[PDB]
């Protein structure tokens, strides 16, 4: 069938166009008044034909050198659990991770924390331990735009006011980096290069892009397996997780400079960069190691058309790391031919997660390049979609990110591949994380001896200090279950 994209919010299919995004978390104070002006806040989201529109408007607008315009910064709405219950909303959609809440289920993601018994606290900030009913968030090209933005928000929902029917828990803000690193993670690598193609919205998938069906990222379309036990208001809706996610850029950059790999051909230098590079599966550029394994390519890096076209072969039955370590960032979040090939033949698509990820703080210091050591906070406001958070981000956490034996439990389940016998890929070194703490390795990261284990610094490279599971509810549903 095809998509209905008028009813679908814009930052599931399309993406919200960005150098600024502010999230803003909130409770529902009021429910009746909180429904009501929910039906003059309807008519501000942005939906993905609303982006699909924009995006050939500016393209117009900049073929004809026009004076450059304030792209109306596009707002979305999102529901926690806590929130659905708070508002009556009591139908089950069928994910035991967003019904759980994610202050709690962060014991599994192997967040830090605490616990009183069989109850447990994770080291967030303050506000993130709280109850949050959603977030009203807000995307565009300057503050300016945002605030205003947001401001009119504020004035439909009276908060600060007493006759107010929702008050702030917390605000996050988003900002790309300046100048040529915009689209680069903090610790310099260009985010945000590989994410799936949906069958019936993407017209020309990108060389690499295997396009999956759409009720992998929208509840009830075709493809979600939990179709039937969901509620016919849950169409067109996706599952927002939300990840605060701090970054240690210094002590990572001192870390590969400890760590430099000894090879013929390449300077000190060089080898921590390669490190870098086999750590995530890219040079910093966006270059894949699997297509250029021991130096960087700009050029191939700066090309959509041959960026992304690479499987891992059949090097993981063959056990060779020579290319890329089976514990590569991108490989533990999406195994490509690794699972989807044999002995497997497996179908992961609904491992699949569309990323709308902003950086937040600001560039390291000369204090903190001096220390070696981090002094402000900054990092990546994390935020993915799919239709199932149980198969999608929960399960990348635990099962492969967290998971040292993973990719080769997963293959050797079938019967022991003896080029694999003894090889434990170790833990993304990026996201992974242990229970408690502990001790982390990652091994095959030397092309020359993949059975070299590294022992990570025990202050892990990233850390998170709160998040929530949010349901991001189709045009249709705010306006028959949350509006009046
Ligand atoms: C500080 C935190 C993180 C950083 C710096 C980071 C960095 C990156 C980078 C540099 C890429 C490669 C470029 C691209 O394809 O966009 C990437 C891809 C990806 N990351 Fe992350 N990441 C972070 C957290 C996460 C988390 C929490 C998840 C999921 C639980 C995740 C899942 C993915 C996935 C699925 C891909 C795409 C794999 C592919 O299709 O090739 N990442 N990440």
């Amino acid at each position: 069938p095809p998509l209905d994209l008028n009813n679908i919010q814009g930052d599931i299919l399309g993406g919200l166009p960005k150098r600024t995004e502010t999230y803003f978390f909130f409770d529902v104070t009021n429910v009746d008044q909180f429904k009501a002006n929910m039906a003059h806040f309807i008519p501000h989201i942005k939906t993905s034909a609303g982006i699909i529109k924009d995006r050939e408007a500016i393209k117009e607008h900049k073929r004809q050198k026009k004076p450059g315009l304030v792209p109306m910064a596009a707002v979305n709405v999102s529901f926690s659990h806590l929130g659905l219950q708070k508002l009556g909303i009591t139908d089950d959609l069928s994910d035991n991770a967003f019904t759980t809440g994610q202050r709690k289920d962060a014991e599994i993601l192997g967040d830090p924390g605490s616990k009183n018994g069989d109850a447990f606290t994770p080291a967030w900030e303050a506000p993130f331990l709280k109850d949050i009913h959603g977030v009203i968030f807000v995307a565009g090209d300057c503050h300016g735009s945002v605030n205003k933005k947001l401001d009119e928000i504020k004035h439909i929902f009276g908060v600060g006011t007493s006759h107010a029917s929702i008050s702030e828990v917390t605000h996050v803000r988003g900002d790309v980096r300046p100048g040529d690193v915009h689209a680069h993670e903090h610790f310099g690598w260009l985010d945000g290069i590989s994410n799936p193609a949906v069958e019936q919205f993407d017209q020309n998938p990108l060389p690499g892009q295997d396009p999956i069906r759409p009720g992998f990222i929208l509840a009830k379309e075709n493809g979600d397996s939990r179709a039937a036990a969901r509620p016919d208001w849950a169409k067109d809706g996706s599952f927002l997780t939300f990840r605060y996610l701090f970054q240690m850029v210094p002590e990572f950059d001192d870390f590969l400079e400890s760590n430099p790999i000894v090879l013929p051909g390449l300077s000190r230098k060089e080898g921590s960069e390669l490190l870098g590079a086999r750590i995530v599966g890219r040079w910093k550029s966006g270059a894949p190691i699997e297509i250029t394994p021991l130096k960087d390519d700009p050029k191939l890096a700066a090309d959509a058309q041959r960026n992304n076209k690479f499987d891992f072969g059949d090097s993981l039955v063959r056990g060779d790391q020579t290319k890329c370590p089976f514990a590569a960032h991108i490989r533990k979040t999406y195994p490509r031919n690794d699972l989807e090939g044999p002995p497997l033949k497996a179908d992961i698509d609904n491992r699949r997660i569309i990323r709308r990820g902003i950086q937040f703080g600001p560039e390291v210091t000369s204090q903190e390049h001096h220390d070696k050591k981090t002094h402000h906070g900054r990092g990546l406001l994390f935020v993915c979609y799919s239709s199932s958070i149980d198969d999608g981000f929960h399960f990348i956490q635990e099962s492969w990110a967290n998971a040292p034996n993973f990719p080769v439990n997963a293959v050797t389940s079938a019967g022991p591949i003896p080029p694999l016998d003894g090889v434990v890929p170790g833990f993304d070194a990026i996201i992974g994380q242990k229970v408690g703490g502990g001790i982390r390795q990652i091994s095959g990261t030397n092309p020359n001896d993949p059975t070299t284990n590294i022992t990570l610094p025990d202050q892990d490279f990233v850390v998170p200090r709160g998040g929530e599971y949010f349901f991001s509810p189709s045009i249709t549903a705010l306006k028959t279950k949350f509006a009046i």
